[PDB]
């Protein structure tokens, strides 16, 4: 990803969010958006956004239903344009494997979702999370997402899906993560908040940027 | 709900999802709808779907991320005429109060789906489901989801949340669960495609309803 950093857009009115993704689209290639926009603009703001911007769409809609369902969400969010979407393990394999099977129909890819960022996350899904991770592996997942507010937990991430697995992290800014010690073991930092509700989207993105050059 | 029944509306297009959906009107008063609609066709379908069947609509979009995500979805969710929304638990109780805290302020509901139906649910979510629902009693939360498909796990779960709470359950048909057995224990049951990919859906409701009045 350019500058390994990719904006989860998700403020919810349409003039907004593109004014910011334009404003900082030199310093990034990939965009994130997830429901707060998409339910507030509808999934044709994909393929504006795909088109205007010219960047990969990450649909992180956090899919954790059973399977049959899952396929009909993918199916519709690839039809949509996104050329990626963020699933989580939690709900198992065969959920897991559902979203697989259309991404491979459609060409497109699957992120996996091991272990969440918020507080919350330590109740019931960091006790399961090495298992989810093992279980992506097991089923040849080759993306996916770990929390940058326990970079602890996202090494001992790196070292179940391996060197050669890409592995995205939110949590950076807002939430309290460092962009700098979440590149020691992701390959791109996810930054919603700490550029999207700046004075200066731009100058945020930017600031996180150098920060991150100098690793 | 009337007859104890509500309609999981996974139909992809405005089309056949009305007629549907009023074809079995006269057997029921709620309609369950999720991503598979909604992402074909807008969230202003739920509107349409209010106004144009005077039903409740609870928005099945098994909501799982952090808490502020998680605040942004229901607020568009009920501005977009939902009465009601269905939450995951396992991210955890700062996800699950996001939910309860927009509930609050705009005068709706929240459903916490507990343990998922599907086969996959044993792998990880069963074994904190009774957790799960426990901490829903400790949020305060009288509106459960659990599955058609384990009836002594729903025994288990209609013991932890009490009488007084209200528990849906999906799985009946498709999925394998039976509608007598689950309503020993659930107050309603969801029905998708046994009802709406049938040759008259119709039929298949009022079949459906048959063995309930029955019980
Ligand atoms: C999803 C999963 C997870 O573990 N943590 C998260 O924060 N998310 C999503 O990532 C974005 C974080 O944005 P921000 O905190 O930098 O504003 C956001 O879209 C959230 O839903
Ligand atoms: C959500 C959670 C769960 O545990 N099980 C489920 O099946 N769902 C949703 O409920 C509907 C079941 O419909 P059907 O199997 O009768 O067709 C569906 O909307 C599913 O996503």
């Amino acid at each position: 990803v350019m500058n390994r950093l990719i904006l989860a857009m998700d403020l919810m009115n349409r003039d907004d969010a593109l004014r910011v993704t334009g404003e900082v689209r030199e310093y990034i290639d990939t965009v994130k958006i997830g429901y707060p926009l998409v339910l507030s603009e509808g999934m044709d703001i994909i393929a504006e956004f795909r088109k205007r911007f010219g960047c990969r769409i990450i649909a992180d809609f956090k899919v954790a239903d059973i399977p049959e369902t899952n396929e009909k969400i993918c199916r519709a969010t690839f039809k949509a344009g996104a050329d990626a979407i963020i699933v989580h393990g939690f709900p198992g394999a065969d959920s897991v494997r559902a979203c697989l099977n259309v991404a491979e129909e459609m060409g497109r890819e699957v992120f996996l979702l091991t272990e969440m960022s918020h507080p919350g996350a330590e109740m019931f899904i960091q006790g399961a999370a090495d298992e989810i991770a093992r279980m992506g592996v097991d089923l040849g997942v080759k993306n996916y997402v770990g929390p940058s507010t326990r970079p602890e937990r996202l090494s001992r991430l790196r070292e179940i899906i391996g060197q050669d697995s890409f592995l995205i992290s939110p949590g950076v800014g807002a939430q309290g993560g460092d962009p700098g010690e979440t590149l020691r073991f992701a390959d791109a930092i996810i930054v919603g908040r700490s550029i999207y509700l700046a004075d200066n989207p731009a100058a945020a993105a930017a600031g996180i940027i150098e920060s991150i050059k100098d690793l």
